[PDB]
């Protein structure tokens, strides 16, 4: 089923977009948990990482490379944390694969 | 040496023991020595990359492979209620071993924010 991230990709509702290409979108999280907190999502609707296919490998890696480049562009030179949540225990809030990138503060351990 | 001389390079070359879950030509999955959840393991590339901020464009497939292997291992380990994947970059990220590593944590409710 469609999600709010689908609406964002289709530009039906606003988001603060950081980067776009033909296969992904990066935008600031509406509920930021760090001074910088954005998401990188594929345009392909993969509901969750547990159902990602083998053929999706380089696309998932693309999310991480885009995330790393956006983090550098946003000035996160002291570092950052990347997170993917799966399901209930993972605290996944939207069933559209999304890579969190958080920084601008010390991230702590355990990671939730 | 292939893998570098971080603790993870030693583990890749079987010079230091680890509890291995999965191994192929591109990566290694093994349990974390200081688990932060009832199940907590790591997926690392065999190719040494110090941190995600210096990964090359051509590392895309490899990085994605870490996640695919991570999700497959999580299923094999019975993490049916879900899990969290984490990559830490640098000081603010809390990185402690400068060899790229993906954490997979499950077997309990993970909380928000993720640290
Ligand atoms: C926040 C932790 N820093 P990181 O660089 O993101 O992750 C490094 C992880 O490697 C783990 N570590 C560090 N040393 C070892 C080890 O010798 N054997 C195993 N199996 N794991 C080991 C450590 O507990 C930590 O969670
Ligand atoms: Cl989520």
């Amino acid at each position: 089923g469609d999600t709010i991230f689908g609406k964002i990709i289709r530009k039906e509702i606003p988001a603060k977009i950081i980067f776009e290409d033909d296969r992904c979108l990066a935008f600031h999280d509406i509920s930021p948990q760090a001074p910088t907190h954005f998401l990188v999502i594929p345009k392909k609707h993969i509901s969750q990482i547990s159902v990602a296919e083998d053929d999706d490998e380089s696309l998932l890696g693309h999310l991480m490379i885009v995330g790393k480049k956006c983090a550098a562009d946003l000035g996160l030179n002291k570092g950052y944390r990347m997170v993917v949540n799966e399901g209930s225990d993972g605290g996944q809030s939207v069933y559209h694969v999304n890579l969190h990138v958080l920084g601008g503060r010390q991230m702590h351990w355990p990671p939730g």
